[PDB]
């Protein structure tokens, strides 16, 4: 049995409430109906394949109710009451050591996701290919976890057939790589996806440092490609801004009297390349981040 | 946690296995790659809708796994060790007291599913799609309960919107009501569905009614339109048979002897007409093998 308590979230996705699950706090989310399959994707993924990990946003039911004589897909999870990291970084600032701590359980967390594992506690790869801030969520330590996997793609060296469902949603525009918004990305390989998942990890990346303060000074909060795009961005918008002038996030200059921002400006550029072929690898990242400080 | 023990059943809907929830047994049904909404409507309904009935397939769990790096549907369900009814009629032959006992709680299951029931154990009317021998189970009390939801109906008076859901699938072409073997059946309406479910329950009355002894003989058991169909019918075979040769199951000479074999044959013919506004109702059914003996 489960109660919904709190909502703390409305949008097109659907919502997200503050739950109880025999009293215990959880998060109900509740997916509207142009998401059945983002649904279906993610109670897949989580029940097939094992992904408990402190930097994964951890599972305890997917289920079906009738609120109106209308079916709703609930998914119920762990509940972080600081909420998204894009909620997080807009009510405050980062000392050198929460930024990295932050920085570093994306990585720790995206790794987890991209890389196969065998035995009992095994796993085969995955792709996220919706990663922003809005999907990523703050603990109480300020290490952050991975959510919503309605989009993912797995693969085994086991079998070595790609399966990427066939879900009609697409990832949020803001975030899309060079090579999707050219639709050039070769669905057939699996690289692809967690390439893709690289340079969102990347802009990820740049939204989080601008709130590091170093000198005494920050830059606001900003979504990226903000100073060159509208809200909700048309296709054909990021298309001009990312494929067509080429650009990319600014990196600010009070960065490069610091060198942890330096360190990761020089990181999240090699997640910004517009060849794919290119880019870091998460666990590259993990491990670079691991020594930074 | 589960663990299949005994394949019960393979088939193109896919496998029945005996299994173990916790030791218990159970019934697994594993779908087949063919039938995922078929999976998906059946967890709907028995999620969203209370359907806890002695004659209606009992429902524990719903879950997905991952068989060979891909991901099976089942179902888990309550066990009855004897079978389908199907498999019953084959093995056995049936006094007066066992006959109506199985052909009143098949009444005493669809009518159930059939109406709508308000306050805390309601449930919206069901239209069941699917009815025959084999989507039966027989349980040691030799009442018999009714499985497969996976084609079903659903509808209220409190909203009066039809959810007919988006399933591919159709019938068993041997016991497709004349509306569905036209492509006249008018999908607006929902008593058409009863209806249908009508048509198959007097079909499923004739096959259990030929095991019934009486004057010490029985007929054998033979599957519906056995004599004028061969095994998997075209849809343009039942076609011939039912709407344009206009043909039903015969009464054998002998049921004109006992009165109750002529009474259930006089209901029988009573869900066997062309137009279905004609056909009685499951309640009425119901209520009238109540009376028989
Ligand atoms: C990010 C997402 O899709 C999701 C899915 C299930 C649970 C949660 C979850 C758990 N704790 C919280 C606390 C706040 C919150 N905000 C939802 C809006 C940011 C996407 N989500 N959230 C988020
Ligand atoms: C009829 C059907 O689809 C179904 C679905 C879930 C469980 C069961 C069930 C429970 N106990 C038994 C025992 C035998 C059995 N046979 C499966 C073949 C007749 C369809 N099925 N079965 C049947």
């Amino acid at each position: 049995q489960i109660t919904l308590l709190e909502c703390v979230g409305k949008g097109r996705y659907g919502e997200v409430w503050r739950g109880s699950w025999q009293g215990e706090n959880v998060a109900v989310k509740i997916f509207s109906s142009r998401d059945e399959k983002s649904w279906f994707r993610e109670t897949e993924l989580y029940n097939t394949v094992m992904l408990r990990h402190e930097n994964i946003l951890g599972f305890i039911a997917s289920d079906m109710t009738s609120r109106h004589s209308s079916t709703q897909l609930w998914l119920i999870t762990h509940y972080h009451e600081m909420g998204s990291l894009y909620d997080y970084l807009q009510l405050t600032t980062l000392d050198t050591v929460s930024c990295l701590r932050i920085v570093l359980s994306i990585a720790s967390g995206l790794a987890h996701l991209h890389i196969e594992i065998f035995g009992t506690q095994g796993k085969p790869a995955i792709a996220h290919r919706d990663l922003k801030s809005k999907n990523i969520l703050v603990k109480k330590n300020g290490q952050c976890c991975i959510a919503d996997l309605g989009l993912a793609v797995m693969h085994s060296q086991s079998t070595n057939q790609l399966d990427v469902g066939n879900n009609p949603r697409v990832g949020t525009k803001r975030y899309m790589a060079p090579e999707v918004l050219d639709e050039t990305i070769q669905v057939d390989c699996f690289d692809s996806y967690k390439r893709v998942d690289i340079w969102a990890f990347g802009l990820v990346l740049w939204e989080v440092a601008r709130r590091m303060v170093s000198n005494g000074i920050v830059e606001d909060y900003k979504p990226p490609f903000y100073d060159v795009v509208p809200n909700d961005p048309s296709f054909e918008d990021m298309r001009k801004v990312v494929c067509v002038d080429q650009q990319r996030p600014n990196i600010p200059n009070r960065w490069f009297s610091d060198p942890t921002l330096t360190s990761l400006a020089k990181l999240m550029k090699e997640c910004w390349y517009q060849n794919p072929s290119a880019r870091l690898t998460a666990l590259r990242i993990k491990k670079t981040l691991t020594k930074i400080d």
